[PDB]
């Protein structure tokens, strides 16, 4: 599924993305934009082996499991293919997962050298939230 922007900034705000950790809505939104175009079915493999899923590209090697990320972690306890799933719910708790573990945001490297500083607030210019 491809979300529309301000259909996508509705379902997170819905799951409580918005505003979690400090992050404004903008800031999410300006996230998938540019980890996956907002297509939930979104993957990209890594170097490393390791694979991103998701409308925010989260990565196997801590947050899911795939079964082919050799001695990586399923912390979010959850099958990637969870995260390619139309209702984003699942991307969304893993999510708050990852953006709660120290580093904030700069977790997805797409946000930092994309979203961060700037104006965010545009991703949901016009909206009805
Ligand atoms: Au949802
Ligand atoms: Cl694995
Ligand atoms: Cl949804
Ligand atoms: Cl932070
Ligand atoms: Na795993």
């Amino acid at each position: 599924k491809v979300f529309g922007r301000c259909e996508l900034a509705a379902a997170m705000k819905r799951h409580g993305l918005d505003n979690y950790r400090g992050y404004s809505l903008g800031n999410w939104v300006c996230a998938a934009k540019f980890e996956s175009n907002f297509n939930t079915q979104a993957t990209n493999r890594n170097t490393d082996g390791s694979t991103d899923y998701g409308i925010l590209q989260i990565n196997s090697r801590w947050w899911c499991n795939d079964g082919r990320t050799p001695g990586s972690r399923n912390l979010c306890n959850i099958p990637c293919s969870a995260l390619l799933s139309s209702d984003i719910t699942a991307s969304v708790n893993c999510a708050k997962k990852i953006v709660s573990d120290g580093n904030g945001m700069n977790a997805w490297v797409a946000w930092r050298n994309r979203c961060k500083g700037t104006d965010v607030q545009a991703w949901i210019r016009g909206c009805r939230l």
